[PDB]
């Protein structure tokens, strides 16, 4: 369902993953971002516009890092009832797309503060999956609406972080 180009946007990053929204914009989950380094993907921090809001982190690079990609719409979450796919890659290379029905954008306590997020109920994630994108269609275009940030103890509910 997701073409290979879409999966190719999902990229190992820090303690999890992130997602190339366009040639210059990379999104990930805040808690997976390496701390105490001076460069991401070979580019010095001073050359990257970095925005972090709760568990959503966006990097905008000063050059086309992934020119093979078209730019995708990044939404600030999505409406309750949206069916999204979480494009989970595993370190072995296995692709694990999960279909989830989303709840409403709500306040969730993740790692010591409240952040914006949306719950999803699988219509089997692990900590290392954080940063995987939640995507869906807008007509024939793919849109991305958040990044994987948490899951319930039981496992039946996932949380994606969304922009504020």
């Amino acid at each position: 369902m997701a073409p290979p180009t879409l999966w190719s946007r999902v990229t190992k990053f820090g303690s999890g993953w992130g997602f190339w929204v366009s040639p210059t914009v990379f999104i990930t989950t805040t808690h997976v971002v390496p701390t105490g380094v001076k460069e991401f993907f070979g580019e010095p921090l001073s050359s990257i516009a970095i925005h972090q809001a709760g568990e959503f982190t966006q990097f905008r690079f000063s050059k086309k890092m992934r020119p093979d990609l078209t730019g995708m719409v990044l939404e600030e979450g999505c409406p309750e009832g949206t069916v999204c796919s979480v494009l989970i890659k595993r370190d072995s290379g296995e692709l694990l797309p999960l279909a989830v029905r989303m709840g409403a954008i709500a306040s969730m306590r993740i790692q010591g503060r409240l952040v914006h997020g949306q719950s999803g109920m699988l219509l089997g994630t692990i900590p290392g999956d954080c940063g995987a994108p939640y995507v869906h269609k807008r007509g024939n275009d793919w849109v991305v609406c958040g990044v994987h940030a948490a899951a319930t103890k039981s496992g039946n509910t996932v949380v994606c972080a969304v922009q504020a």
